[PDB]
């Protein structure tokens, strides 16, 4: 019968090219570790029916593609003889006669998985839009999206909804609970169970209209871009697809899936307002904090630390360069690194490009990073949770606003940002004056350790000018370069200027710039100075960049992409978020305080009680003496301790009365015998007036004061660190 | 004056080329970030007499290399150019009129940057002999090995060897330590105080006669392997060179300095008798045991704790796929993994290339593994340090040979091992006859879940035959593959075939092979049929493979690589030194218990002492109270607490009487409150008999039965993971 020569990849059906065809199904899957376990799961449903093949990568846009990228791309010509299919024969509206009478897609249940869908679904409608239309054509593979365990009655969630739904309204027990978004996490047994029920492990795609066609040009058109970004603003953050249901149309695959990837890479190139971070970046400060990183490591071990519990998937060569970006201090980069540089972190020669490998670099919190992204915000932000793992939030809420003190630059597709680095002086004084209703004030671009000048071109921002004097009548010194342009760079320019292709602009030049300093001595026909100094010199020599202040672009506190008019409208919406963040925080730590005071009371009475003998513990039976801590009065701990729940984060039980354990009293039976000794009572005693001075100081102190306040302290620590590399600087 | 037009990288001096050229030093870096270091450094020295130029990976072996090869090589070209040297003229014994006097070679502390620095003088040597006996041509940068701090008296060691003999002879504080074997952990300033004292960091390359020039070309030649082999057989493993000293001859640099990267090939392809493990593998169990991975955690988790604490540095790629191939279970992989598949590892498909992304796929500690690697062993074993981190041992010590059960296939340059599989149950019973004086059996190789024949070739080991059926005179079937031929590969095989450039052995074939099992069913011309019958089905349809037995290569106990002529040799071996190790097990748990004893007794004094009234705590002053617990006989911990030193493991502290402080008894004070209760008072009591009787029990018990023990503990592991595996592949 009917065979495939030239594919080794392919595991062709039995059946296919047969005048069984139509009740065929080819399966593709997302690489060979798919197609694997694709076979595990056909050694149950038989080999007659089913054909795999696995796709490697991702696979070519059809839409945008030129004919000859079509002719010369193998994966896709393959699957077309695979099928059967080919692109003269369009209109097709019949599944035969072709080898296969049904697609079926599978891949991971993550962003990556999706595009692939896509990305097929593009090229069928494509080449063979008719197809689309015939129903039970192309179908997907799904998996439970999480699986829950309690002795028996497993449970398996499809939807994440109901999932939530259930864990909701649940004790946690002690269940076990695991994600399934990637095909690896599945077990080929697994596999072999969701083949002997394959009806509850399809999706079928449902054509619903010209609607759905239209969707899949915007996704994938070259020119539906501005449609595009139409559609990404106007996404609806909770949108998902509900795998409960048998079918999916195209349309809401598009809309509430694929956007996901679609939104992905803007996601990734461009900052948060609230913090500056992009969330690579916040990854790496959420690692940080999470094992307090005061001491030095090696910038390698703090790479495996941040993959491991800040879920960062880019790899190794990108986290790295993450972490030195964040350490990085030379001219043109930050006005304050929040990672300290211990070691060669690379300079302004190369923009730092020349950093040293991660392996011998260390690196730490910048002394003033924990007094600009204060702790005590730490538990009021909203963490982020990947399959059942607390790692960063959505952003940190720092006391000053982080993305005018380093600006950003952020190149996605479709998405473009730069914000120039600012004076935190300025942006301070700002703050004061939003804190006071007086009027702000523009702030002009300001980089630290820049000698030159940097003023307003009028119309789209600002220039920065490097610094270039007549020596004499032959000679020319360079002791300053533009912002962000590398030395060299800057040297290759000049060495290019020596060579005719430049008209032999320059007769010699030396080179003495140092790690940090600039240092170009030229040598010059003295009638090409002349006509150079009239010019201009700096103009000539290229010593202006510009600051273009036009495409100030971020993500808003809610998560939505937009464009700010000037610095101070980021500064604005900043102060009216951190404001609000300091209610927060109040609330938060005076039911922290009272909290720690309940505690303290009950410490206090338990010890005082033993101390002056009104409490017997000595030779006393464990639950005796529970019974009468709860008939005396003490709290168990669970009436002090009043909470979103990450999965990965979880003298016997046995009730006493009424509902009281052992367990419940560990919190005062577990002190210490020293805390009986005096020092440790009196400290004891101390600790509760201390704590009530405390809270009702806190209950009366303003939203403002505690900014102020905390803005204080980072005008200290940002003064201490300066200091310091200043200090570090000189012989 | 002259100038060098083509070399952007180049940091020319500015008198070079000039007639001060003898004066001038051009300094080569291991990469551009340490020539960023050196601007820094030379800020201070100035840049009149010192290049810089930054070599880019490693330089071309221009011993080996052809003349094509030389003249395509830029950086050499380059190199070439700036020093005014070139290959026509050898023999020059002057310097001059070179532009630069002085060479100085400035990398890593570490075994490429020792490879750079052979790799240099290799060429020096190959081109320009004469040259390396020109005094104070060739030198060497070189920093601290260690810097040490308490408050001011900074010491700052050179060698290693000085640096152990300080920390000896000293009670680290308090003391902070900091190793420096890359040039990226220096800062700046750090770099200006080195160039401040640059005599103080030079060591000058010494010419001592022609053994130097022989070392160089042993080294480095073609046609010196085996002279190389005997050269790396003969090496002392206490190898250092003196960098006290301000010379170094060339061939003590070579025999004490490079060797280490000569040998570190080696070191990483072939593991040691012992554990069976490669050294990468190692860090990898290490690091499973420190965290006690007995709950699955994400391969991607796994890679960046193992990172961290293991010391790995060949990358992420290398060390998911360690971790994979350490959890494979198909046919020709493991007879033991002692790492959980939990997801798709990969199969016998692709011989595990198939294996899912380290992002999807989980992995534990296997059942057996814990049995099988003791952990009353892990204090035993000699754990390396790197710079101050404590890492993974030499070898482990398990209970069974793991290197018979599991092989190995090695291959670095001039060295390369096989070692078959074994099964562990003649394994087990050729232990059993170490342990009884009775005579070894030869083992036959083994593999977990295959099929087909293993059968003594008679000569150089065994060969393994997959089964190959007639159906009937058209129709072949195949059903088992020999031992590592993976099922795509064949499949291929069966295809080629199929083209008449093997002459149209076959007509068509199915192949309906699983995951794990094997399929082929192939149809033939019947007289072509009969033929192969004759010829032999097996041999034309390439059914057989050979495991080679004569070159089982592994690293000895004492870290010297052997070659054994059978697998009873390495059995033996591994008996005596695992006999030797139940011997230091013993003594070490005795040790243990006599301190946890004496714990015991000093808590059991202090509860009972309390409990009975005749000792008062509550309301007394600490220092009363300590001084009380040492007056009656109470021991201070230190006392207790009689084990090397890893540097990153680093109620007042007042001397109350005579050296006693109040933390010396914290082990007594910090006990809960809770002790004092009942039940606790009486599980106290219970403590002491029950570790003097086990400590009766070990102080008698002889090795053989703790081994044999252990065995039977091993045994029963093994046959429940087993169990489990075939439960799972069940229906």
């Amino acid at each position: 019968r009917e065979r495939i020569i030239g594919i080794p990849k392919l595991e062709d059906a039995n059946d296919a090219g047969s005048k069984y065809s139509q009740e065929c199904t080819l399966i593709l899957t997302e690489g060979d570790s798919a197609k694997t376990s694709c076979l595990a799961g056909l050694s149950i449903v038989g080999r007659d029916k089913y054909g795999v093949f696995p796709l490697k990568g991702k696979l070519l846009n059809v839409r945008d593609a030129s004919f000859k990228q079509l002719m010369d791309n193998k994966e896709i010509q393959n699957i077309f003889r695979i099928m059967g299919l080919d692109i003269t024969d369009k209109n097709k509206d019949d599944i035969k006669g072709l080898r296969y009478g049904s697609l079926m897609i599978m891949t991971d249940q993550d962003y990556d998985g999706s595009h692939i869908k896509g990305l097929l679904i593009n090229m069928i409608h494509k080449f063979w839009p008719s197809l689309l239309k015939h129903k039970g054509f192309l179908s997907e593979f799904v998996t439970p999206i999480v699986k829950v365990q309690k002795g028996s009655q497993e449970y398996s969630f499809f939807t994440i909804a109901e999932y939530e739904q259930w864990k909701e309204n649940t004790n946690l027990l002690g269940w076990k609970i695991k994600y399934y978004k990637g095909l690896g996490t599945s077990t080929d047994r697994e596999f072999k169970q969701y083949f002997s029920d394959i009806k509850n492990h399809k999706i079928m795609f449902l054509w619903t209209g010209d609607r759905d066609g239209d969707s899949i040009d915007m996704a994938f058109s070259k020119k539906r871009i501005e449609d595009r970004k139409l559609w990404l603003q106007n996404f609806i953050l909770g949108s998902y697809v509900d795998h409960k249901e048998k079918d999916l149309s195209y349309y809401d695959f598009v809309n509430k899936e694929l956007i996901y990837y679609s939104r992905y890479d803007t996601e990734r190139s461009i900052p948060n307002i609230m913090d500056g971070w992009k969330p690579g970046q916040r990854k790496v400060l959420y690692g940080c904090f999470k094992r307090n990183l005061r001491n030095e490591c090696k910038v390698a071990q703090l790479v495996g630390y941040i993959a491991e519990h800040s879920a960062y998937h880019h790899g190794e060569s990108s986290l790295q360069q993450t972490i030195i970006n964040m350490a990085q201090t030379f001219v043109g980069s930050n006005n304050i690194n929040f990672l300290e540089p211990c070691g060669q972190f690379g300079s302004r020669k190369e923009g730092g490009k020349d950093a040293s490998a991660a392996r011998y670099i260390f690196t730490k919190l910048a002394s003033s990073t924990r007094s600009i992204f204060n702790e005590y915000d730490d538990p009021i932000l909203k963490y982020l949770n990947e399959e059942g793992q607390k790692i960063e939030p959505q952003y940190y809420i720092p006391v000053i606003p982080t993305i005018l003190v380093n600006g950003c630059e952020g190149i996605g597709t479709g998405y473009s940002s730069f914000i120039p680095n600012y004076n935190y002086k300025d942006i301070i004084d700002n703050i004061k004056r939003y804190i006071n209703k007086e009027p702000l004030i523009p702030m002009v671009p300001w980089y630290k350790d820049f000698k030159g000048r940097i003023e307003s071109n009028g119309k789209t921002g600002y220039e920065t000018i490097g610094i270039i004097n007549k020596i004499d009548n032959d000679t020319l010194e360079i002791t300053e370069l533009p912002i962000k342009k590398w030395t060299q760079d800057y040297k290759e320019f000049l060495e290019e200027l020596l060579t005719d292709e430049k008209h032999q602009l320059i007769l010699d030049y030396i080179d003495n710039s140092s790690h940090e300093d600039i240092c170009f001595t030229i040598k010059m026909d003295p009638a090409k100075l002349q006509k150079a100094e009239e010019e201009g010199l700096e103009k000539v020599f290229k010593l202006k960049s510009t600051l273009t202040t036009t495409n100030m672009t971020l993500f808003d506190p809610n998560l939505k992409l937009q464009r700010y008019s000037t610095e101070l409208d980021i500064l604005k919406e900043f102060c009216y978020q951190r404001l609000k963040a300091y209610e927060n925080r109040k609330s938060y730590l005076i039911s922290k305080l009272e909290k720690e005071k309940r505690i303290i009371s009950n410490k206090t009475k338990f010890i005082l009680a033993i101390v002056n003998n009104e409490l017997i513990v000595n030779k006393k039976k464990k639950k005796v003496l529970v019974e009468e801590l709860y008939r005396k009065g003490y709290d168990p701990y669970k009436d002090i301790n009043k909470e979103e729940i990450f999965e990965q984060e979880l003298e016997d039980n046995e009730e006493i009365i009424a509902g009281i354990t052992v367990k419940d009293y560990d919190y005062l039976l577990s002190m210490p015998i020293f805390s009986l000794t005096l020092e440790k009572v009196e400290d004891l005693l101390t600790q509760l007036k201390e704590k009530e001075r405390e809270l009702e100081i806190l209950r009366n102190i303003t939203v403002e004061t505690m900014w102020l306040k905390d803005i204080e302290k980072v005008e200290e620590a940002i003064e201490f660190q300066r200091n310091v590399e200043l200090s570090n600087r000189e012989e």
